[PDB]
């Protein structure tokens, strides 16, 4: 009973966090096997950060200039390479706490837990979504860079995010664990246009299902609709279009709730067109698009790790 | 930049969770040193739960009837006692992962992270507040009972909550780690009147400060007010009264934000009386009372553990 924004357990990831210092700059890093992953902007000084040539800056640097503190204990850097926008420091020790893990790139709309860190020390954990414009709405102060986002599949930790930039706009940008930015971003302190953000339609849908499951059901209407009809209204309200794929993903919830996806769409249209009239759905006055269909089923069916 | 609802890192607590089975019933338990803490309602069968005499039921039970699975591994129960509404099973092994810890009772308004569990396995983590009527608004399915809530002070884990009841109303009740229920609750499947819940005034205040810190500041007015004046309006909107103590606690934020508590109150009164007019404060259409003054300073100043 009840339904909340819920992060994964952070333990396994906690034991992979390390501090990485280079000259002045210090930030977080991820220690897996004999390799530590971190942002290359560690090697920038303030001036560089306006337009760094990352080729030239690294050439000047050598193993011994990379200080990698694993909590209390130093680690011996024995090699370094740069893969897109990430840095990869090889070290004599393999992390004994290395979990079962993968690196995945995620699609916009998919959620993950962030473990926010300063000086390689865990600070707090929260759930986020990859916004359609490839930004995230997290909580990141100076030093948060290097913090990772991840999912868990029973015992396996898919890392999907590493934080790099706090955009002038106060949202957030970063890379997959192969250094490729999510979105049109680059690692340099400049003005950077992030696009129109739209609302993640399938998630909201999935969120309404959870509500019905939890007895918030005032929003249920008799009406039905069609994809074409609804999308026409979505576009109007900056919602992503809806696809058969989305519907297919919303299938299990339909089967259990006994509410056909397209009637739910009906409910949504009404909300969009009419607002909520001072009503709340699961203690929120607006609609929540940061819950995947999967996210609901896990929470509602009580999956453990 | 940005500001979110953020739980503590769950690792240290993760390694204290164990499954506890007795007859049919199975639920979570907390293994610390050679002691495992769990709800006594484990020893109830369905029928008992309408009106269990906990004295008589335990008398019938003996050590060997308590199955305590530590993930994979069984533990040898070598003694048992009942302390108010908690059960305390002594075992030959002391948990090697036992963290530095305390047990605290918390006051209403104070927040903590819940680690929701099924079969002694971590499921997910979220932040909660002790509502003025001593309920919580979490996410708890059958088996969630035994899950604990806690805070962290650098390296020390104050446990403040263990979950027992999912109330007919769809909110939640439980004990401190000495078994004394928070609130007027008891461990029996009956209708249980939880009181009027009011809104946690100081928290909302503290929350507005974070907003201003994050550049949401449209709600800032020129007006000022007094305690007496404001409280008069609070009572009207079911807000807890405000005390010099609350103000004293809001002092640091005032000093850094340069906004005197009582002007902030001014802003709040206006919001209460006028609503938000379709505006949002930190991506919420209503006001957030589940953030302590401490909670803001940690997040905003970036404290680690």
């Amino acid at each position: 009973s009840g339904f909340r924004k819920m992060a994964f357990p952070s333990g396994k990831v906690e034991g992979c966090m390390v501090q990485v210092t280079c000259g002045t700059t210090t930030l977080n890093g991820l220690w897996l096997d004999d390799v530590v992953y971190c942002p290359r902007h560690v090697i920038c000084t303030s001036e560089d950060m306006l337009n760094p040539n990352y080729e030239d800056l690294l050439i000047r640097k050598s193993n011994h200039n990379f200080l990698v503190q694993a909590g209390n204990v130093q680690l011996r850097v024995i090699g370094h390479s740069m893969q897109n926008c990430v840095l990869k420091l090889k070290v004599d020790t393999a992390n004994p706490k290395t979990p079962k893990y993968k690196f995945v790139r995620i699609q916009p709309g998919q959620t993950f837990s962030v473990l926010a860190c300063y000086n390689g020390s865990p600070s707090g954990v929260y759930q986020c979504a990859m916004r359609p414009n490839f930004t995230i709405k997290g909580s990141f102060l100076n030093g948060s860079c290097g913090s990772v986002g991840f999912n868990i599949d029973y015992d396996c930790v898919s890392f999907c995010y590493m934080h790099h930039m706090n955009l002038p706009t106060g949202v957030h940008a970063g890379t997959d664990l192969e250094g490729n930015f999510y979105g049109p971003f680059v690692d340099r302190q400049t003005a950077q246009a992030a696009g129109t953000d739209t609302t993640i339609t399938v998630n909201v849908l999935a969120w309404l299902y959870a509500a019905v499951i939890n007895g918030d059901r005032w929003f249920l209407n008799r009406f039905t609709t069609t994809l074409n009809d609804f999308n026409l209204v979505a576009m109007k309200y900056n919602y992503e279009p809806l696809t058969q794929d989305h519907v297919d993903i919303l299938g299990p919830l339909s089967a259990q709730t006994g509410i056909a996806v397209l009637d739910m769409c009906a409910s949504l249209k009404e909300l969009l067109q009419n607002g909520m009239n001072g009503r709340t759905i699961l203690g929120s006055a607006l609609l929540e698009d940061e819950f995947t269909p999967f996210d609901v089923v896990r929470q509602c069916s009580g999956v453990t790790f």
